[PDB]
């Protein structure tokens, strides 16, 4: 029988007016015998009638995927809104509904922190700019570095973590090997910058520096 | 018909011959119309004849729970050999089968580093003392805190994250309340201690002293 998933808009989309949010419904596992498909769309149990739902596509496994897409308004979803998708397909004793929607919680700024290498670390092959970004609520966040103005690309960030008192937290790692322009920079101290993006910060945007 | 899903021991019990590591096999949604449900254990293909079953507990959704316990040697863990489950039950077509074994590679020791708190974190709520792991393999790993040999326990560590190169890292965090015994420690120059178990240690274990 179908299955259905529904995912979110990625936390850079709802925070920048420019980006352009979507929930986007997939359906799978729709069979040759009933490939009819239909959606119904709901913002807060409302229906809405603006999605874009695309051609059914068939698999390699001799299944159908077929998928509709909703645009999201920016402000909907930071205020709460709830989005349903519901899947109609005669093989389906009755229509499979699923629901998403922003974590509820009252939203909780980001503490954001520059930490240098320990000096035991310039011994290694190579030494670790570190950002913790704490004390926020919900998890959705981006966090990318930069020097000069420009994208820095070696860098690795945890997911985030439910810390004790409720909020999340989470570590960011920029690489700078022994050899290379950007252990240069590190020790000619240019500067480094972690950025944060999250719906509590002062135009959902804020960066911390770092230099030797 | 039910569902299968086959779990690993608790890294810090296959590092310590003390501790007494297991492989478990959970059984979901078995019915009270087939409730019967046999295990079957081998090693390396090998049946053995040690494993225990632990009495079922129903679940509120009206389906059972049911679990087989294999307590393993470290060293079969540690060197690779594979564990398979066997369950068998009149609502399947065919006995489900599941394997599991320790992540295949040339292990890697980690490297621990301390860091302080930012001189900015003073101003908050609490500060943090954080312990970077890196360069570890395979990701199984346990990290605690202590201070004068007593365990601290308000802390939080992130699971473990692929780095660029194939091995892992992580970072754990240490809170300290602005108001606490603890930070009065840390004042006061109090050594708190980021302890990390690992197959690739010597002695499978190592510390990374901290102190203001
Ligand atoms: C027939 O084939 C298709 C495959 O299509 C293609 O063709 C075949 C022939 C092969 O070549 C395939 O390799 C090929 O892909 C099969 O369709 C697949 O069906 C499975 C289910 O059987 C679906 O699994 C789900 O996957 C999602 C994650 O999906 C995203 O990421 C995938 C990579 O990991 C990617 O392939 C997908 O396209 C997908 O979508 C995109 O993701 C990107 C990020 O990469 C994102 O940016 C995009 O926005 C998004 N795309 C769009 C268009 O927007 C996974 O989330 C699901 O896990 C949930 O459900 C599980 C139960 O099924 C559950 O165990 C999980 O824990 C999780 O559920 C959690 O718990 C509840 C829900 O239960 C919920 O509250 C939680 O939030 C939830 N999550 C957590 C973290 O807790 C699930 O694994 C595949 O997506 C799907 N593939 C495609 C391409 O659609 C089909 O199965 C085949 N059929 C047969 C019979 O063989
Ligand atoms: C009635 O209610 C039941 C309970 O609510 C439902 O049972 C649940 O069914 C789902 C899906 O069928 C199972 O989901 C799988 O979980 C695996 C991980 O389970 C571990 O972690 C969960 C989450 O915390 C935990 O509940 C489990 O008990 C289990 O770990 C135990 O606890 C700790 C935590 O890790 C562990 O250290 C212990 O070692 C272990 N316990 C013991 C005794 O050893 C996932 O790995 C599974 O992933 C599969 O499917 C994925 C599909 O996306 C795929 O990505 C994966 O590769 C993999 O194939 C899967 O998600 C729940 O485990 C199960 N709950 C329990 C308690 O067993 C039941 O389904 C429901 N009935 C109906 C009809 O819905």
């Amino acid at each position: 029988g179908p299955s259905v998933f529904l995912f979110p808009p990625k936390p850079k989309d709802t925070l920048m007016i420019s980006r352009t949010p979507e929930v986007t419904c997939v359906v799978v596992d729709v069979s040759h015998e009933d490939p009819e498909v239909k959606f119904n769309w709901y913002v807060d149990g409302v229906e809405v009638h603006n999605a874009k739902t695309k051609p059914r596509e068939e698999q390699y496994n001799s299944t159908y995927r077929v998928v509709s897409v909703l645009t999201v308004l920016h402000q909907d979803w930071l205020n709460g809104k709830e989005y349903k998708c519901k899947v109609s397909n005669k093989a389906l004793p009755a229509p499979i509904e699923k629901t998403i929607s922003k974590a509820k919680g009252q939203p909780r700024e980001p503490q954001v922190y520059t930490l240098p290498p320990s000096r035991d670390e310039y011994l290694s092959d190579s030494v670790s700019l570190t950002c913790l970004v704490k004390g926020f609520y919900p998890s959705d966040i981006a966090v990318e570095w930069e020097s000069n103005g420009q994208p820095e690309n070696n860098y690795k960030t945890t997911p985030p973590v439910l810390d004790s008192d409720g909020s999340f937290f989470l570590y960011s790692k920029l690489t700078v090997p022994r050899h290379s322009e950007t252990m240069r920079r590190w020790a000619h101290g240019n500067v480094f910058s972690c950025s944060v993006m999250h719906e509590a910060l002062h135009n959902h945007y804020t960066q911390k520096s770092l230099s030797l």
